[PDB]
């Protein structure tokens, strides 16, 4: 009984390889890393493989996965798919862990953008989890730290996260990660999917989607937010996307707001990443 052979890229960057039967759904390789992951509250996860145009896409574990990855290398990687608006009501503390993982290269990769004193204290948490108690022996005046904080590092950076790891003595690991994720939930970027666009005119904008619906980005003054409720119908057509809102009070009509994406596959992989938030931002 064939089995192809996945590699998955952890979000520690270490690699986990595993065989699953050639006709599996993403599911059996889902619940096979969640296990190897010590991972119960699998809920707020997913893999991504990149297709053909080296897009990001969500494997679906409820579909097969050739079916997805088709002409490419059975190669993923484990994500946070929903970000929890408030971590402190996960359960568990490894949760956490791995959410932590994920928003440190949120940070790091520039999609989550975080203001010099945010990053450090960000970064004075991470340190506080996995080294323990601050220790003048290992930091000089001329200090690095092997952890990644930034898109860009500076020297003041560095001593800003050590100025605030003293300030964190008696902290345990669960703790300093409860403060991590406390900070980071409440950046303007936190748990946003970003997806560039044009509007109904060609003006380049970008829409947001995350837990509270979708956002619209246009020319920095002009911010327009679609509460997921206000929205009945998502849809898509050729390179286009549309969004059906309720009928405001005492209106006669719905509307539905239109956009152009890049190609037909970014509208449709849109599409699918409305529906998956709608639905689960419905339920939790
Ligand atoms: C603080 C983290 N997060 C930033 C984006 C914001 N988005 C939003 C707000 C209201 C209605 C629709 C929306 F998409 C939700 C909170």
């Amino acid at each position: 009984p064939k089995s192809m052979q996945c590699k998955v890229i952890l979000l520690d960057g270490s690699e986990y390889t595993c065989d699953v039967e050639k006709r599996s759904r993403g599911q059996v390789l889902f619940d096979k890393v969640c296990e190897h992951l010590n991972l119960l509250e699998k809920d707020y996860f997913g893999l991504t493989y990149r297709d053909a145009e080296n897009q990001k896409n969500w494997l679906d574990p409820a579909k097969e996965i050739k079916k997805q990855v088709r002409s490419g290398a059975w190669h993923f990687s484990f994500n946070v798919k929903f970000y929890p608006p408030d971590p402190a009501q996960l359960s568990e503390d490894i949760t956490r862990y791995y959410l932590c993982l994920q928003l440190r290269d949120d940070i790091v990769s520039g999609r989550l953008p975080c203001s010099f004193v945010t990053l450090a204290l960000l970064g004075s948490y991470t340190v506080q989890s996995e080294l323990g108690d601050y220790d003048p022996d290992e930091c000089g005046s001329d200090y690095i730290s092997e952890f990644r904080f930034a898109p860009n590092h500076t020297k003041e950076l560095e001593d800003k996260v050590i100025e605030l790891h003293k300030s964190h003595r008696g902290m345990t690991p669960a703790e300093a990660e409860m403060h991590f994720l406390e900070n980071a939930k409440k950046l303007s970027m936190y748990g946003v999917d970003l997806h560039h666009a044009k509007d109904s005119e060609g003006v380049e904008i970008m829409l947001g989607v995350c837990a509270s619906g979708l956002l619209i980005y246009r020319d920095r003054l002009r911010i327009n937010r679609f509460a997921w409720p206000k929205v009945l119908k998502i849809s898509y057509k050729r390179n286009n996307f549309y969004i059906k809102i309720r009928p405001g009070e005492f209106e006669q009509f719905e509307s539905t707001i239109g956009f152009k994406l890049p190609n037909h596959r970014a509208a449709k992989r849109l599409w699918k990443v409305c529906v998956e938030h709608h639905t689960f931002f419905r339920l939790l």
